[PDB]
């Protein structure tokens, strides 16, 4: 059963994502806007980025990196500046 949705990254009819295979609230909030296509696209790119950045997910620095880029690429309409690391104390 291919459920048709409108993916932000495609701006057209797309097939909805599968189910909660790890996330929950964020998962479904993204699944309804993101097709399997875009989901695969980004996760490939970020995996590549992680190989370049050599970052670990145990640090808020690199953890918020993932968050910034992920939301900006998939959801697009984020409120956070994509500067990677924030040199300002007040965020």
């Amino acid at each position: 059963m291919s459920r048709t949705i409108f993916c932000t990254y495609l701006q057209r009819d797309a097939e909805g994502q599968d189910f909660q295979l790890y996330p929950g609230e964020l998962g479904k909030r993204i699944y309804n806007e993101i097709s399997k296509d875009a989901w695969a696209q980004w996760q490939h790119k970020q995996t590549m980025l992680i190989n370049e950045k050599k970052l670990n997910m145990m640090n808020a620095e690199h953890r918020k990196l993932l968050e910034q880029e992920m939301v900006s690429f998939l959801f697009e309409g984020k409120d956070v500046h994509i500067e990677g690391y924030t040199p300002e104390d007040k965020k």
